[PDB]
Formats: structure tokens, sequence, C-alpha cells
């Protein structure tokens, strides 16, 4: 068992193996930059705070625990180490998640080229992500961590809305992984023509500026639509064509605005996949269809279960120490 030591950083307290030195704020749980004196890497250390609150909470830093023990792909963020300073589950009360350190966010952070690779970085990740039957449901700028070599890894730190499906905004209860694509699309917009695409003030805002560009409902999609009072809104606003995107994206390659127009179809189940984008003739430089991998299979049925925080709180414990660290 390693030693620990104690320090405070900004009203928070870390007690980390002496392993990981230099600790220095990044952002807010909260998180720090690291040295991992053991491999010579910069790493971010995620302190989780009162992990076990609440039902919810404790859940939360179960499902955020078992998450990040199953990601292994170059483009989702993936797990170096977790630690508690606790001997015993009595005392266990902190949880820190450890990975590798990229430096900055896609907000931070273009050519064609560099679109091409990044937005490739994105769905080749996400493929991997779907794969496992998860859904992100909150891309955006800054939750893509990309490092010098812009290289970039899909992240979750927990506006939102500028990036969210329409589907989402109208509350549909059954959506499908296809709104991680719609978000793919604005963020690939907004990398091509410096502006952020639907930056709405509100849900009504954001659905109105979405409706603009892809056009109101048409009859195939109205008949899917359950919510009497979701038809009798959007059916009663001023009606509107899908606009051509060749004309909105003007000077943007041909091919970069081709895929926008499969990602941004209004109709959920007609959006490319993140496999079939992967495969769209605009990442010909990149795509190579043995160096996309899939998951393995991932245990999700605790998510139905109804359990009490000690039973969440054990199972996070028994996943701490289970943990075995990638070579
Ligand atoms: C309740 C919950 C919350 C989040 C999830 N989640 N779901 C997912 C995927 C769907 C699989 C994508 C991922 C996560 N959790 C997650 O991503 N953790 C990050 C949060 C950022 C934090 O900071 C980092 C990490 C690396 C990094 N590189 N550069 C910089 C900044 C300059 C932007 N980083 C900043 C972190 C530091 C340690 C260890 C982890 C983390 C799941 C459940
Ligand atoms: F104004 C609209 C109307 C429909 C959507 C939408 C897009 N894809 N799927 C839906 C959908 C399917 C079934 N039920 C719903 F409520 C929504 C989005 C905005």
């Amino acid at each position: 068992r390693p030693t620990f030591y104690r320090q405070e950083l900004n009203k928070t307290i870390w007690e980390v193996p002496e392993r990981y030195q230099n600790l220095s704020p990044v952002g807010s749980g909260s998180v720090c930059a690291a040295f991992d004196t053991k491999t010579g890497l910069r790493v971010a250390v995620k302190k989780l705070s009162r992990p076990f609150q609440s039902i919810i909470h404790a859940k939360r830093t179960y499902r955020e625990l078992r998450l990040l023990k199953h990601m292994k792909h170059e483009n989702v963020i993936g797990l170096l180490d977790v630690f508690t300073p606790a001997r015993s589950l009595e005392e266990f009360n902190d949880v820190y998640l450890v990975t590798h350190l990229m430096g900055a966010d896609l907000n931070n952070i273009l050519t064609d080229d560099h679109v091409q690779f990044l937005i490739y970085q994105i769905l080749r990740g996400l493929k991997y992500i779907h794969s496992a039957d998860i859904i992100h449901r909150d891309l955006k700028p800054s939750n893509l961590a990309v490092n010098e070599d812009c290289e970039l890894k899909i992240l979750d730190f927990g506006a939102t809305r500028w990036y969210r499906a329409p589907e989402i905004m109208l509350n549909w209860m059954h959506y499908n992984q296809t709104v991680d694509i719609w978000s793919v699309g604005c963020i690939m917009a907004e990398l091509l023509t410096g502006r952020t695409l639907f930056p709405g003030t509100d849900h009504i805002d954001q659905l109105k500026l979405i409706l603009r560009l892809v056009g109101t409902p048409g009859a195939e999609l109205l008949k899917k639509i359950s919510s009497e009072s979701a038809r009798n809104y959007i059916q009663s606003l001023t009606q509107m064509p899908k606009m051509n995107f060749a004309n909105v994206f003007i000077g943007a390659n041909p091919l970069a605005v081709d895929l926008l127009e499969k990602m941004l179809v209004l109709d959920s189940d007609k959006r490319i996949t993140a496999a079939q984008a992967l495969a769209h003739a605009y990442f010909a430089q990149y795509h190579d269809p043995d160096d996309e991998p899939v998951a393995d299979p991932y245990d999700q049925s605790f998510e139905s279960r109804d359990l009490l925080i000690d039973e969440w709180k054990s199972l996070t414990y028994d996943e701490v120490i289970s943990f075995v660290p990638p070579p």
C-alpha cells in the first residue's frame, strides 16, 4: 500500500500517493495536473466531491468508476490509476481518478485537413462508445481533450443546449445514439466556419434556430410524435423548408458539407451512424476499417437497481480494489 501525503489546493484537500507530484489545479469534483514519477507522464487527477452524499451521488460514483474501468480506446478517456487514502471499507469516503493529461480542450483549439483529423478521431471514439451501448448525451468542445499533437479523447466533465439534439430539447424519452452524431455535426460546423451553429438562448430558441436550417418536420417524422402538446407547438410554427447546405456552408470542402448533411438530418432515424461516418470519403486519408475497434461487452444492468448508499459504496470499493493498471 503506497504512502499518501496531504495538501490543500483552493479550499479542497488532496491526499494522493507520493508517486504523484507538483499537483496544480486545472478546473473546478475538482481536477489537478500532476507529475507521475512512476512513468514520467503528466496526469490529470479527479477527486470526487462527497461521493456518498446521497443514493444518486453514490450511484454516480459507481457509474463513473465502472465506465472509466471499461473504456480502453485511443480516442476515449481511460484510467491509469484509481485510489483512496482509506485502508478499510468502513472509512472509505474519497475516490480519486487518474488519466493521461492532454492539456487543452477543443474550445482552446484550422485547415480542412485539421478538421478531417479532429472529426475522424471523435467518430472513431464514438464508434467504440456506441458499440458498448452507451450514449454520451453531452458531446461539446469542452468535453473533447486535445494534446499538442492534435490527438483527441472524448471525456465527460459533467451552453450544453447549443450541441444538443432537437429531440432532446423536445423532451422525447426514446432518443437513440444518433443524438451524439447531431452534436458532432454541430462541432464540425463550428470548426469549419468559426461560429456556433445554433447559439440558442433557451430550449424554445434552440429548437427555432435548428428548424430554420433543417426545416420543420415532414409527414414521416410527424407520424412518430406521440405528444399532442409537442405536435401542437411544432405544427403551429411558420413551416420552414430544409436549407441548401451547399449555400449555408459555401467555402467549406464540399465533401465536408455532404457529411454535415448526413449528420444533421432532423429525423434521428435517418442520421448517419458513427461506423458509417468513418467510411465517408471525407476521411479517406485517415479511415482504416482494421484500426477502428469496438468495445468488449459492458454490463450496465446496475442502472435499473435501487440500492442503499452503503451498497453503492461497497460495490465502488470492490471496483477500486480489483483495479489493474494498463501496461
Ligand atoms: C457521473 C459520470 C461522470 C462522467 C462520466 N464519464 N463518462 C465518460 C465517457 C462517456 C466514457 C466519455 C467519461 C467520464 N468521466 C470523465 O471523463 N472523467 C474525467 C472528467 C475530466 C477530468 O479531467 C481531465 C482529464 C484529462 C484531461 N486532459 N486534458 C484535460 C483538460 C486540459 C481539459 N483533461 C481533463 C478527469 C480527470 C481524471 C479522471 C477522469 C476525468 C461518467 C459518469
Ligand atoms: F420538432 C421536432 C420534431 C421531432 C424531432 C425528432 C427528431 N428525431 N426524432 C424526433 C422525435 C421522434 C419521436 N418523438 C418525438 F417527440 C421526436 C425533433 C424536433
